[PDB]
């Protein structure tokens, strides 16, 4: 239709899972086919992202063919995006274009790494490489948001502190997800006694390598409705469980900042705009969501985001992780969801990241609240809509969608 | 708007530069700009397609990053998409969507690669790379197109020579156009006599190794014309050269095919579907197209593309080929273009071919035709529309265009 929904989701573990990139792609797309009741031939398209652990020509055809999706009776679509970690998300707009052009019907979208199992200098080095002229030393992708974090400091008076307080609040709520990678809640005596990993960022800060894959399934509901709709769910909590995507939008900036500290300028930064657009465009605004899936790749990126969404004025995003941290220990050391609707996974600080998988656990995870179906992270009232975000690069990439459980 | 035209075109030399891919695609990029009247400042969009001689993380970003887009006051959305050599295409259809959607006012688009300046063992480890799983010999792409080729021969009767005529037939039209690197025309037989590669293909059957790079500006017609369309050229060859983008449309396949031969089958080929939707969304038929830039990195290819756009039956199009050159023959042989009015600059067997780009070649032909300034290849009539094609992998991706001057 012009409505269009995501009538189904799949994943596997997160960890060490001991599978190479194409068995978690395969088996997150089977999972996702189980949970829509489809079969492969109800799919139309197909939208993938690169691997670092296994980079790959053509990768979402390399996928599609290893996992067995050919032949095929019907026309099928296949495309390969990059936008780092706003991927899941970039790549969600486009099988809503796909529907919205009727090029694809049914459209399935995949991530999958493994970046855990690939050790860890090997990992440094293709992910170090991946900012070759960018002039940032060793690690490159943490020194290049460590930087943008020293300029926080020194524009806006932001506080180391402020930035340590991220993973905290991360890992209290991810010890309340099962499969998350941090089941021990952190100290913020242990995360700033934590190994310095670049002048302002330390090692608890940093996002989690973990290897796993989710696969979705986009669809139109008219047409889900004709061909698929049997499934005896209560309507209550599956129009949060099959829920509508009612925008996606994106900007972008530099993969690398400019190396001096007065160059560094505030319109390099693209979060707000994708917002601003994904509400437009879905007629909602901040008030109307009750759930937001934030990237968290490193604690900055985290406080930029939070101002961007709007749920607090620019520059009072290390103020917000604040009274979100006091009001922790001023509730004997509990983070109540409802007061901080963020994240209820850990994030990548804390559930993790699959070098540019995890913003897909943004969505997993908002989808689960809801359709009341996130257990003890679950915030009361259900949420009916959702906004998750995507970044990529060194604050390169913005990707934000909302989600809404009905219409 | 609702009309989309291609307002620029820029496009480095071709042949060994020895550039990098930056300076090449930044070089293309600043030409493009001066072609369409516009400057950085009125870019709002970039798409790319991964490098093969230098490839980068976020590629499309990397190469904005360091042409200087950003910083920016505005939203400037940048993509990387992976389709293969179907990419620049793919990608039209993209910026198209993008300027529909009204996400981006102008879009740039741009593939650059220097395969040739990156040599011979480097290019030969990672095309032979790009197919890992295939179980395809070395070389494994040149193999992959052989095995569908023999296919054709046992399924449509095509003749082992019919192959060799079609780098015999782009070499006529490579002579004609100054910057293609094969100058002198081959014979028949001379093809037949260059060293083996595959079975059916041999080194003059294979597409020829290049650096270049190739950049196109999208925008609404409605748009342009109020603000860069500043110049007293003439109206007619105005449509021409800056074209309007008529449909784009797209298909997919394995990546590589199967272990057998026999279980081959005509829907394996995805060229056929792309052309007709394509036809469909434009509403014409092959009759009202009078050029062609069709998709030649190996001649089964090019014989599967005049089937596939219905300029001869299916099955039929190595005849295509034979009658083709047999009209030649009584005459010259010179080749007269009206009469095999496709790929007029060689194509990739004998213009060039740096791995995702030469499908921009097919568009910068099709606008030197719709706009008269194709010299000794210049078609009478000028052209008012033109077929591109352009094709990702082994038959893995179709991506089709119609190009016209004015509706």
């Amino acid at each position: 239709s012009q409505v269009v929904r995501i009538v189904g989701v799949g994943r596997t573990g997160i960890g060490k899972l001991h599978k190479s990139v194409d068995e978690l792609a395969a088996s997150a797309l089977k999972c996702a086919l189980v949970d829509a009741n489809m079969k492969q031939c109800d799919l139309q398209a197909l939208i993938a992202v690169p691997s670092l652990a296994s980079p790959q020509f053509m990768q979402a055809h390399h996928i599609a063919t290893v996992a067995g999706l050919f032949p095929t009776k019907g026309k099928f679509i296949v495309r390969t995006v990059d936008t780092g970690g706003a991927g899941p998300i970039t790549a969600l707009g486009m099988a809503v274009d796909l529907v919205r052009t009727r090029c694809a019907e049914t459209v399935a979208v995949i991530a999958a790494d493994a970046v855990l199992s690939m050790g860890s200098g090997a990992f440094a080095e293709r992910s170090n490489a991946s900012l070759r002229r960018s002039g940032l030393p060793e690690p490159c992708i943490p020194h290049g948001y460590d930087r943008y974090a020293q300029w926080y400091m020194s524009r806006y008076g932001l506080k180391r502190e402020q930035l340590a307080m991220v993973p905290v609040l991360m890992s209290k709520m991810a010890e309340r997800h099962p499969e998350a990678m941090c089941q021990k809640a952190y100290t913020l005596d242990e995360v700033l006694h934590s190994r310095c990993v670049a002048p302002v960022t330390n090692l608890l800060e940093c996002a989690r390598r973990a290897d796993g894959a989710v696969a979705l399934i986009v669809s139109g509901e008219a047409h889900y409705a004709e061909h698929f709709a049997q499934g005896k769910q209560e309507q209550r909590h599956l129009g949060g469980s099959k829920p509508i995507i009612a925008s996606v939008a994106e900007a972008s900036g530099p993969l690398f900042p400019p190396g001096s500290s007065d160059d560094i300028v505030p319109d390099i930064f693209s979060c707000r705009h994708a917002a601003r657009d994904a509400f437009l465009s879905a007629n909602l605004n901040v008030g109307d969501i009750h759930f937001f899936g934030l990237y968290d790749c490193f604690p900055i990126c985290l406080i930029q985001a939070v101002e961007a969404v709007g749920l607090c004025p620019e520059g009072k995003g290390g103020e917000f992780m604040e009274t979100a941290y006091n009001e922790m220990l001023n509730n004997g050391g509990v983070l109540d969801p409802s007061k901080f609707p963020i994240n209820t996974h850990g994030g990548l600080q804390c559930f993790g990241a699959p070098w540019e998988v995890p913003a897909m656990y943004n969505i997993t995870e908002a989808i689960a609240q809801l359709s009341e179906e996130a257990g003890d992270r679950q915030l009361t009232p259900v949420p009916k809509r959702a906004l998750v975000y995507g970044n990529g690069g060194i604050f390169s990439a913005s990707s934000v969608a909302i989600l809404i459980s009905d219409l």
